């Protein structure tokens, strides 16, 4: 198996507001930064050293939307992706950026307080319902 | 909550030999190489096409040791670590490395390999095998 | 080779408070309930409809501690641990029980913030999930 | 929120060969047994110690077909699902069982290989040279005949 795994888990706090692109003809696209922190206390006379990597997560589709409507700085959040890193030539120089991408198979749930509203967080993509209830199609696969 | 979770898992094979280097101090480092890819078919674009991600992995202490005496180009492994970017300076004007870094509370599994075995099952391979005719051959 | 992943994750609230108990013999542990659902429209018949599910997570040492001084019902928590499949006779009927275990490698965080003593949500307790009781149930500790 | 996450995940071997069974209303279903192990370096008389886990894994539509297929005892697998108790009863007292449930979001991959395949160390190579068509799109320092 040359497929292999490729996961990545983030529960952060975005460090700042959602970036919402759309695009009328592939769809919309968000761009989050997401910063996760270490805390240990030691090192010469201080108190307690930090580190926070920033995280950046691009959601597409639902996700997106969902995001920009109801995320904004310091919104917590659960996020599953895959990471990607992509070229590019800022001028004359080879370029690369590693992100961390939230495909059809990863999410990302609203984490703070309090749930979502109807039905959600979500985003349409496989489920459905699909009622058996008319004058017959007992055979057929009921759906969903 | 001001600490969030930074978790990455990747299971892949090596695209090369564990590169280790080990730093003034003591303990040693193995800068790996993982791939991990998608193969998408459709045909609006052509016929079959295919992606593969290069995971940049870096592994500190034993088992870096690990890596680089068992570890070779085509090892399949599991992995668990943390996402960290870092600086460098090649031509100045700085650039920024993502890596995977298995440390602490992060682990790296071998797949068909490891070696050495399971210890000894605690009623066989005494000297020979089981009753019965003879050392049953068939252990898988 | 052959030890193999054994991986949890898990994100819910408490259903109730953490059940702790120190015994000199390996420190403290805590027992602990978790929810996780999810949301169903179910338009079929015009109302929404729900289906939790119920894990049951134990803690040891610190986060045991932790756990206890820290987590109260309703408390959204992450969990990273592993499976664990115990039989016991409760009394002539053998029985197992399966659960969420949290040792060194895996892990345990509040997804709250800094808030006195514990955390109790005055959100509620939505219908739709549980399809079972729970009075007057087996188990084998008795002692601490 | 209310949500949470349920998520699963092994990586372990088949202790038998996938139980697959249809069934009218629903699809194809498929139970199958996984192992893991964990052993400390430690000792009480001489050596050290084993502690396997079973898990009961449950799969769902094409991939409990697969599974039926090409899944066999031994075989090295990766899964990911989510954990589901279901309650039942086959003489009385109600039972429960907690069980990895493979669907959707969820997903099964064959572990297993060999090493690592040397491109050409005795077999034989032919198909079209090497300078016309390497590294990247652009040029760049590289033999193009």
């Amino acid at each position: 198996a040359s497929r292999g795994v490729n996961k990545v888990i983030l529960v952060g706090n975005l460090g700042q507001d959602p970036e919402v692109r759309y695009m009328p003809n592939g769809g919309a696209v968000a761009n989050i930064t997401l910063a996760t922190s270490e805390s240990w206390r030691d090192k010469a006379t201080g108190e307690m050293k930090e580190q926070t990597e920033w995280h950046r997560v691009v959601l597409f589709g639902k996700l997106a939307e969902v995001a920009s409507e109801y995320l904004r700085k310091g919104s917590q959040v659960y996020i599953e992706g895959q990471l990607r890193t992509r070229k590019w030539t800022d001028q004359s120089g080879q370029d690369r950026y590693t992100t961390e991408v939230v495909v059809n198979v990863g999410g990302t749930m609203q984490m703070l307080g309090g749930r979502q509203g109807g039905g959600a967080p979500a985003g349409g993509n496989i489920g459905g319902g699909q009622p058996q209830g008319g004058w017959g199609q007992p055979q057929q696969p009921q759906g969903g």
